[PDB]
């Protein structure tokens, strides 16, 4: 029901912090963002079943540090601040837009804390069930919306034509697919070809990596925020990293570097992160929209503070104590 | 008024009665408690027949002990369980390496007593710091330089010019200017630049061969051993020598914060945010503290095991470097020391 502009006058800058709302009113603000977008308009949304909808998605996140409610939520408002600073109307198709949108929402549903390989590692049902075609936890992603839309109260889609409700099953899959790091890194040079020979609009297949693009975007959104955003995530993404790496040690597993508490340099990781992986996303994404330039200058911006802070991961003089009894 | 009294009454108790290891290059004096120090200085000059040899009154001699234990202030490192320590090394040297075949009698005794008084009224900072802070000190003698070591030496002299406290009083005159003049010489000794001064006239001396109808080499010989004993903390285990590298940075870093304070770039190791301390024990072991006692093993064969207890402390320092990085998180699960 409620305006956007309500809710904070800054809600639809790049320069919002959507993790400063707190956790009770988040599910208003995704019905003031598809209000604000006109989706529930456009498609005529029953709103009683959007409501029920948008509250079983919650209720369908854990708690693990990291991909829990917030981060779909605040992946879901990236989604809105594109469309609002972008005008993504121009280059994708109302249903591809309200379709991201969505996916933004589920795409992590029921996250256990754990990568792909740990399930399978461990031999857990939802390996045995998906890792036959790759991507694990994604098709439970996936999987657990289309058991959210089938829940009693809960299709949103329920009116659809079926060429549009088709559509919507189609685009959730391939979003939500989108969001493994694998996928990404297979596509990045379609990604980059597509951007030289420049977006067409008219062309089905740049619509679909577009889509890929932008939900990557938005998966990691939390490194375009300040250094307090990105430090405070980094605290989160490895006590995450390490609680798995610790569960892989007492299965007789080496664990990767990144989930070993014991040897996990934080800085070293977290800039590579930043240069080879982030960076090179909102790199695309400022060829293709200009006006995402300071999405990019922000996440360079805040893997350089990580230099600037490496150094301060070495003790220097005595700590605090006065004392060396930690060796 | 009541430690002086048993001091003088309750007798000089037996050395071996303060601990069974206690002439043992292994023991490590800072384990005795503080407030049996004092006795623990009259048992060693008992045991080295000191008392008995130069006839010392033994009431001069008890206010003389307290009086020069009262004379250190509580800085980290420069107070009285250094000059307890350093002194109960002079005793170790005496009782391991046979020095009387080196030295008179006299000059062993005044390494000794020079050892009890050698750091006396030491205020937590160094040379530089007086000149720089422009301190009374640095006025009496920056232009001879030494400035603490002119400071300890002429304290110690104060002492025994006490009413009471002259435990020297009845030697004859030539002796008195012997003691005084020894005192001196090992005193100054103690400042490093010295020791770095003298350090290529050692070394000739112990290629060449210690003579002991050569007086340089009398006076090079007791350098070199106040230095070692001064430095002796370096020689025990692992666990004394991490102890008190806390307690070294804690006065240095404390000196840093004052140079800071008024305008001045500390060197390094005196300054708490650039000071990395495993490097800065590796290279003070390598550079000041293993040639010494590689020196004194080359002119006593006995001493072999104190050189290896100072490179095996420095191998620890490399071992241990590792732990100064933080890996994974820190135990609050927090990056708050980031900002
Ligand atoms: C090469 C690599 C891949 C990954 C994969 N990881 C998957 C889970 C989310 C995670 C992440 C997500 C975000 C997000 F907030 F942008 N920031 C992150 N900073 C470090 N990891 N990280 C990325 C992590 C790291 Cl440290 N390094
Ligand atoms: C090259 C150098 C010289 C110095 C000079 N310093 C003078 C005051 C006593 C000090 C000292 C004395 C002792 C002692 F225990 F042997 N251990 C020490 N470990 C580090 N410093 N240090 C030596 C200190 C350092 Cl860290 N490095
Ligand atoms: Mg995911
Ligand atoms: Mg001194
Ligand atoms: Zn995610
Ligand atoms: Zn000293």
């Amino acid at each position: 029901i409620q305006p956007v502009a309500a809710i904070d006058s800054n809600f639809a800058s790049f320069t919002y912090t959507p993790r400063s709302l707190p956790e009770d009113d988040t599910s208003m603000a995704i019905l003031s963002m598809l209000q604000d977008m006109n989706f529930i308009n456009n498609y005529k949304i029953d709103c009683p079943t959007l409501a029920r909808f948008c509250l079983m998605v919650k209720k369908g996140y854990r708690d693990p540090p990291y991909h829990n409610w917030m981060h779909a939520f605040s992946v879901s408002h990236f989604c809105y601040l594109l469309y609002k600073n972008l005008e993504l109307t121009n280059y994708l198709e109302d249903i591809e837009i309200f379709a991201l949108f969505i996916s933004c929402m589920c795409h992590d549903l029921d996250h256990r804390g754990t990568n792909n390989s740990f399930q399978v590692a461990s031999k857990s049902v939802l390996a045995a069930l998906y890792s036959s075609e790759g991507s694990v936890m994604e098709r439970h992603h996936f999987a657990q919306a289309i058991a959210i839309l089938n829940t009693h109260g809960c299709n949103i889609f329920d009116h659809f034509s079926r060429k549009d409700y088709q559509r919507m099953l189609d685009l959730m899959r391939d979003i939500i697919l989108a969001t493994d790091l694998a996928h990404h890194l297979r596509i990045f040079k379609d990604l980059q070809k597509m951007a030289e020979v420049g977006y067409d609009r008219n062309n089905k297949q740049h619509h679909r990596l577009l889509l890929c693009l932008l939900m990557t975007s938005c998966d990691l959104s939390d490194q375009t925020k300040g250094w307090k955003t990105t430090r405070k995530i980094a605290e989160l993404i490895y006590k995450e990293f390490f609680s798995q790496g610790d569960l892989e040690k007492a299965m007789g597993n080496r664990p990767m570097e990144m989930m070993d508490r014991e040897k996990a340099y934080i800085p070293e990781l977290q800039i590579s992160f930043m240069e080879h992986i982030a960076m090179p996303i909102y790199k695309l994404l400022q060829d293709l929209f200009p006006k995402a330039a300071e999405l990019y200058e922000r996440v360079a911006s805040n893997r350089e503070h990580w230099t600037k802070v490496s150094h301060k991961f070495t003790i220097r003089g005595l700590p605090s104590n006065n004392s060396l009894d930690f060796l």
